[PDB]
């Protein structure tokens, strides 16, 4: 089916995919705020799917919240980090889907945006 | 300087100049309050933010402004905004670089921190 948003988290420590990660979706509301959207904990690839559907995910600003913090706690390194957050637009110009791919280290993130048709 | 942003461009090989900076802390209403703010200079940093006294225990955010940033660029970029959270001096003060390296799709964050 067509998962218009998936998330990858990836380990840089480890050269591993980051498996069981949580990540929450937030949609910015009227009053701007932030509404729980869709959330769930990365699979042993370092995959999250089927977070949304085509008919839900209409254009809105989006945050993605990637707890990294736990992750780290759990293999027993102190990371500098709170959380990684990836907030974006979502636009409707053709038909698209959105990969948000994070790598993460103890005191680093990087995060990619790979839009595809 | 307890804390200090530096910010790269990775599109055009130099510093990011004049990017927009807006630092927050968590208060105890778990509201982020405003802390400082300011524009990268022309070596794309941001020095002179607080200073060792105000700068006390606490969750702080970091928010760049990289849509504005690659907008005046004439770039439609994907991130609103990077923002970086952490808990900073919760064992004696430090002094805190936030790096950002910063693409149109992409933005990559690290803090090096000094013992005073």
């Amino acid at each position: 089916s067509k998962c218009p948003l998936m998330v990858k988290v990836l380990d840089a420590v480890r050269g591993s995919p980051a498996i069981n990660v949580a990540v929450h979706v937030f949609r910015k509301a009227a009053d701007d705020t932030w509404e729980p959207f869709a959330s769930g904990k990365t699979s042993e690839s370092g995959e999250l799917h089927g977070l949304t559907t085509e008919e839900e995910f209409v254009e809105g600003i989006y945050k993605v919240e990637i707890d990294t913090k736990s992750y780290w706690k759990a293999l027993g390194i102190s990371p500098f980090h709170e959380h990684a957050e990836v907030v974006f637009t979502a636009n409707d110009s053709g038909p698209r889907r959105y990969t948000i791919a994070a790598l993460l280290s103890p005191y680093s993130y990087s995060t990619t945006a790979v839009i595809t048709n």
